[PDB]
């Protein structure tokens, strides 16, 4: 197989979380920074099989992960996560590392971005006000509700969620404002780059602007993805047009440069499959693979 | 002893809670209103015992009633008022007006527009609870992750145990002016709220905006003497609640909503026999059989 590496994390409480690792390409040029990417919510995508292709080809170390289970999410479970691989980077060694999360993966990466140590941020579709998206999303404000008149679980497709144990995290850990947000990001030193899609009609564009104008470092850019909506796997072209995108922003952050007209491999289709169908094999590997204390 | 009934009712989940009665005085005019009035939070206060002299001195039947329990959340507190008009029902008493103060109208404004009560009175009630908490304990505690939060908060005497209640506020949503204007908005209840000259902790600009949310319109804001939030201040201040409530309850059973009523005050020996009676009725609630509610 392509040698991306299946590895399980052992969180000391009996969870688990799945790790995918993608080497950089034998003869292309060296990258400062090791990738993170947040791949939980993203069955429809195929966990970014394809991004991490793009990436490797162009050079670098990619660690995609998901979410911490116990063997339903809040969005503090996704919070741990990410300070979980964070934290096993840093003990094997790694001390560059840049984040590319998209849509509710971005609201845990603006949330520990004032106390993580990361080169950069890169962000697609991101929600800053989990409140007003999950509205969108649902077509109901079921936060409004009583706790004990929720439906059993909500269907935000990227997964399904147990509704109670999520909206009780969201009020106790206080994620469901915008305020929470620019709370968060206000005094960051963290470069960011947010792509907002075109038609987006779940996050409000003024709301991304709005989070970008708190960053009080002013170090930060903001670029649309093109007709497209919330989903990037919408067709074959609004998809590449969100892999190009965002490797030229890895490439270019990774020199320190926040304007992203700059080159890249493009992996063609057949490169794409055999990423795409060496995630099978990976799935049956990690069937039976050593956890790692973390 | 002076008339005042204990009892202590259980509901069908092993928690209790302890009403106290006081009948009518004898040879005074009818009144066609019961009167509860929410006392659980009312330490200070003595626990309400000399309103209801006030009050029974004047016609009224009266009953008192403090928690639910087995620390407490506002929807312990909705349950213990839910419970005891239930009960009152079921004794086929059917015309209940309801007197509450501070943290405790807050509880009343949320059932106003389920419940068919005659009238609401309160007294320095609070419209807006994630505001006067900060104002009264310093810091907004409401906006610290559940974790951080401190073990105990000490509301107005009475400690407060944190995480449940902080729980119990966001979860059914107890927090917010908004959920106050919701809960009011389509009320038929006549409402008489009193509001203290100088009180820090609610603010009157936020009571006025309630009020105005009242599509009936039969409201009246009328205000108390001096008094900060505190009612038990010192004796003229404490009168002057007594007073304006008694003449609020008058004019309120029958139908009116301007105060300007005559009415029978107790003296100091019967407020004083009151506040004794209270001790004679707390020992003797432990011998008494519980009444299913």
């Amino acid at each position: 197989q392509c040698k991306t590496i299946a590895h399980v994390l052992r969180v000391n409480n009996g969870q688990e979380l799945h790790v995918w690792e993608t080497p950089p390409k034998e003869n292309v040029p060296f990258k400062n920074n090791t990738i993170l990417i947040a791949s939980g919510f993203a069955r429809r995508m195929d966990h970014f099989a394809g991004l991490a292709e793009y990436l490797s080809t162009n050079g670098f170390h990619v660690f995609r992960y998901d979410s911490l289970h116990h063997v339903e999410f809040t969005m503090t479970t996704g919070k741990n996560s990410l300070c979980t691989v964070y934290h096993w980077l840093q003990t094997k060694g790694t001390q560059n590392i840049g984040l590319i999360a998209a849509s509710l993966s971005a609201r845990v990466a603006y949330e520990v971005i004032s106390d993580l140590e990361l080169s950069f941020l890169i962000t697609a579709v991101g929600v800053v006000n989990l409140r007003d998206t999950l509205e969108k999303a649902l077509g109901f404000d079921y936060l409004s509700l009583p706790i004990d008149e929720l439906p059993n679980d909500l269907d935000f497709e990227g997964h399904k969620l147990g509704s109670e144990v999520f909206v009780r995290d969201c009020f106790e850990h206080h994620w469901d404002t915008l305020d929470s947000t620019l709370d968060k990001v206000a005094n960051t030193s963290v470069p960011l780059i947010a792509f907002t899609a075109n038609n987006d009609d779940w996050v409000k564009q003024e709301e991304v602007y709005d989070m970008l104008a708190h960053i009080r470092t002013g170090h930060c850019k903001l670029y649309s993805l093109l007709g497209s909506s919330h989903d990037l796997g919408e067709n074959l072209v609004v998809l590449r047009n969100f892999y190009q995108s965002v490797t030229k922003a890895a490439i270019a952050m990774d020199g320190g440069s926040l304007e992203i007209d700059v080159d890249f491999i493009e992996p063609d289709f057949e490169q794409l499959t055999i990423a795409t169908v060496n995630e099978r094999r990976l799935k049956a590997e990690i069937e039976n693979r050593t956890p790692e204390m973390a």
